[PDB]
């Protein structure tokens, strides 16, 4: 894909609610898609003001074609572009909270321009998502699968709470290019390391994704 570079930039925007607090997310940030790499900076700011009262972890999942895809396997999310890509998933945690979450992605230049909407639900007041308990997600391996045109990605996560110890919450996610792909790839895995680094209502991400099998 000629507009894919090697160095590329992102530009985010978040539409959000959880447990009935409004947010909006906004932020930048500069990866490496032939590495699987990306990190940036995301602002939070509630519609009521203040620190957010949520850990941050509950979005920090909220851009394929930062994966590193080895040449045996097509890569359908640099394909995808520059006609667009479009995602959408639902979380399960273990205590009863959920959540759903879309977001598309544009692409003008060399910057990707993500814009997403979350809503999350049912969390227990004492859990570790509105309790800001949790600090990270584990690394993951990633199941993705083929059908029609599009892909399903399914993962088991874990949260690592503050004192130690996880929390589990299982992904299901549909992957959409905006034009049919040329080349649809085979059932395979994508192992993720999502880390974050948070100050306030400020939090810097960074992922390494590799495709396989």
């Amino acid at each position: 894909v000629s507009v894919i570079k090697p160095e590329m930039k992102m530009r985010y925007y978040m539409d959000g609610s959880v447990n009935g607090h409004e947010f909006t997310i906004e932020g930048e940030g500069t990866g490496r898609p032939y590495e699987g790499h990306q990190e940036m900076t995301l602002r939070v700011t509630m519609a009521k003001g203040g620190p957010m009262p949520f850990a941050f972890d509950l979005v920090s999942h909220v851009h394929r074609p930062f994966t590193k895809y080895p040449e045996e396997i097509p890569d359908y999310f640099k394909q995808a572009f520059p006609e667009g890509l479009s995602w959408e998933r639902s979380l399960e945690f273990e205590d009863g909270g959920s959540a759903s979450v879309s977001a598309h992605i544009s692409l003008r230049g060399n910057t990707f321009y993500h814009k997403s909407k979350f809503t999350g639900v049912n969390f227990p007041a004492d859990g570790p998502i509105m309790q800001n308990q949790s600090v990270d997600w584990e690394p993951s391996t990633e199941k993705i699968t083929a059908s029609d045109g599009v892909l399903k990605g399914d993962v088991t996560m874990y949260l690592k709470l503050e004192g130690g110890g996880n929390h589990k919450c299982q992904f299901k996610t549909t992957y959409k290019a905006a034009k049919k792909i040329l080349k649809m790839p085979g059932s395979h895995y994508i192992s993720h390391r999502l880390v974050r680094k948070t100050e306030g209502n400020i939090t810097e991400l960074v992922e390494d994704a590799v495709a396989h099998s």
